[PDB]
């Protein structure tokens, strides 16, 4: 062990690592005896695959490159896929191929092995077609899911039904092949969920200008034998009354996960009154910001329990008893499950990290309570030394309210600062913003604690995870709260004598993005920052500037047009370019459809001249959010290097980022 300056300290751990590791097990599912979830490969085009783990253990990619199992449903991705198993062949399964949106469908165990072949019809309209949240219905020879089709050029020129297409692709090149279930007096809705006798159905609905985590309505109808629903009508829900989602047990009743008691709670609902009943009454989380359609924290097993990912702050994964009102949580080593879920026999599946380990797909068995691994097992690319040891702590700010963060000091094996000097820290910002970030085991941000630079993973005022009220302090405060916290924070670390005041950063993506922005424009707090696609050009942003589902999400972050037309100047980003004094990077991808790499042109225009330093990488072939592994390689080195210069440290294996004004 040896001293040196922080951030100069010599880490095993370098972006072609972190990249290589980025991502996690999702989408989640049991199809027979089997388990398949959709994995990241950033080393193939940043593709995603569907990983099939068999019940002898075997686990294996079952589609090769280029195929591409994600959708732009909501432009963050509805459910993927669905399987069957089937008496011979195989089971049968159907995925959405990003690369033409469309669906398809394989059987892995056919001879000749998996070959996709297409089940929907395109269109050169708008954003075309798109689907989600397929549910495989083998009896009917169809598949039925929820679906996107544009109907003009504009972002919102389009509509959404719950749909069903027939198996035999006779629909892949006839669009009135395609069944539409429902009608699209929703602008927004999920896929159905069939009850068990199948003569009813249920999905999510809402519209304009309220967001899903504001309140939703849960629609029905009756199941015709021809199969056309019929008695549409909505069983439940409102505009304030968020219901994040809605299964039906195996006995034929309907669970559904709602905040009208002020967190997620799961009740059990009257299929034709309406009438809901608690099922365990928690100051808990029992769901979360229903972002893309086919999420699920809570999920029936056929002997009558129910499988939960749930909890205040940190979701835990634990078999809750509707009878006794118990609730038995895993145990193992994860602090931290996804909302992702799935159950089969006495199992219930998730997954789930660790601050020690990477997300895995872990298995509960409610029979004996035992929690193991049986998918995606993690095994440490470098020595487990070089992980940071995170504080989940609480800062109280000046009028008393709690500020939840994680803080994650400088870290190594092999180094200690020097005696007089404190560590600079890095404040992350979250995207979203109604969402949260978990406290695991993420080489991002171990990329520099293990070089000798603190982290601080704020989970600002508005944050899931904390009950309807906290989320709600977010609704008009966009740019004021989330900015505030993340500097209440960082000055408090400063304070405290943990952090150096002087080399403090802020940084984050998408909403993450505009806080760090807003910070570097509102406030003198830090030394420079890392903004990634943000949110920078608000009246830009309302006038057709973001997809669909958020094209009036600023309504709740800043107040509606109408009532705050001010607002949408002021509060920009844009509109103070001029008062960013310290130096930043700028990371945007360019095929970015919720935010436009517009938004940094037009940013990097107003601060030209103004004789800061800074730097713009944009990337093509990037949506939102970096998938491809050369991507972030550049994006992480380009950060390291903005604070290696800042902080006035000399950062090795990565190469000196060009700071122009």
């Amino acid at each position: 062990v040896s001293t040196a300056p922080y951030g100069a300290w010599q880490s095993p751990i370098d972006a072609a690592l972190v990249a290589s590791r980025s991502g996690r097990p999702a989408c989640v599912g049991a199809v027979g005896d089997e388990v398949w979830w959709v994995a990241p490969r950033p080393a193939e085009a940043g593709r995603a695959t569907l990983v099939r783990r068999r019940a002898d253990g075997a686990e294996e990619s079952a589609l090769p490159a280029p195929w591409n199992v994600r959708n732009r449903v909501f432009e963050y991705s509805g459910f993927p896929w669905a399987g069957v198993p089937r008496p011979a062949g195989g089971p049968l399964l159907v995925f959405t191929h990003f690369g033409d949106q469309r669906l398809y469908a394989f059987e892995p165990d056919a001879p000749g092995g998996a070959v996709p072949r297409p089940l929907t019809p395109v269109s050169a309209v708008g954003g075309g077609l798109r689907w989600a949240d397929p549910v495989l219905l083998p009896e009917r020879g169809e598949v039925w899911c929820m679906a996107e089709e544009f109907t003009g050029e504009g972002p919102s020129d389009v509509r959404r039904f719950l749909a069903a297409v027939p198996l035999d692709g006779s629909a892949a090149a006839d669009r009135s092949a395609v069944r539409e279930l429902s009608d699209d007096a929703h602008r927004f809705v999920t896929g159905p969920r069939l009850s068990p006798d199948g003569r009813q159905a249920v999905w999510l609905a809402w519209d304009h200008p309220r967001m899903p985590w504001e309140g939703t309505e849960l629609k029905t109808a009756r199941v015709t034998e021809d199969g056309r629903f019929a008695d549409t009508r909505t069983l439940l829900g409102g505009p304030e009354e968020a219901i994040a989602q809605a299964e039906w047990a195996p006995d034929g009743s309907l669970i559904v996960a709602t905040d009208r008691t002020g967190w997620w709670n799961l009740h059990r609902v009257d299929p034709a009154t309406g009438a809901a009943t608690q099922l365990c009454r928690r100051e808990e989380e029992f769901a979360g910001p229903l972002w893309t359609p086919g999420m699920r924290w809570f999920a029936p097993l056929a002997n009558g329990l129910i499988a939960v990912v749930h909890g205040k702050g940190a979701a835990v994964l634990g078999i809750l008893d509707p009878e006794s009102g118990e609730l038995v949580d895993a145990a193992g080593p994860w602090t931290e499950w996804a909302a992702t879920l799935t159950v089969s026999g006495t199992r219930a599946v998730g997954v789930a990290a660790s601050p020690r380990t990477a997300y895995e797909v872990v298995e509960l068995d409610t029979v004996t309570g035992r929690a193991r691994t049986i998918g995606a097992r993690h095994t440490d690319p470098v020595d487990p030394a070089y992980y940071p040891e995170p504080q989940i702590r609480t800062f109280t700010a000046p009028d008393g309210r709690e500020i939840h963060a994680h803080i994650y000091p400088p870290h190594s094996p092999d180094f200690t600062g020097p005696a007089d000097e404190l560590p600079p820290y890095v404040v992350m910002a979250h995207g979203g913003p109604t969402s949260r970030v978990p406290a695991v085991l993420d080489l991002d941000v171990a990329y520099f604690t293990s070089r000798g630079i603190g982290v601080a993973d704020v989970n600002y005022g508005g944050s899931t995870g904390y009950g309807r009220a906290y989320r709600e302090r977010l609704r008009g405060r966009w740019g004021v709260v989330d900015v505030e916290d993340c500097a209440a924070v960082a000055t408090a670390l400063a304070e405290e004598g943990t952090a150096d005041r002087a080399r403090l950063a802020v940084r984050g993506g998408a909403a993450g993005g505009w806080t760090a922005a807003s910070s570097l424009v509102s406030t003198d707090v830090y030394a420079c920052g890392t903004v990634l696609y943000p949110v920078l050009d608000l009246l830009g942003w309302a006038d057709g500037g973001t997809h669909d589902f958020e094209s009036r999400y600023l309504d709740f972050l800043i107040g509606s047009f109408e009532e705050f037309p001010e607002r949408y100047r002021d509060r920009a980003p844009l509109t103070r370019a001029d008062r960013v004094r310290v130096p930043f990077l700028l990371l945007q991808g360019l095929e970015d459809p919720v935010c436009p790499p517009e938004q940094c042109d037009r940013f990097l225009e107003a601060v030209a001249g103004c004789g800061v330093p800074h730097a713009y990488l944009s990337f093509e072939g990037e949506g939102h959010g970096f998938r491809r592994k050369e991507t972030m390689v550049r994006a992480l080195e380009a950060e390291l290097s903005l604070y290696a210069q800042v902080f006035g440290v000399e950062v090795a294996g990565v190469p000196l980022l060009k700071l122009g004004e």
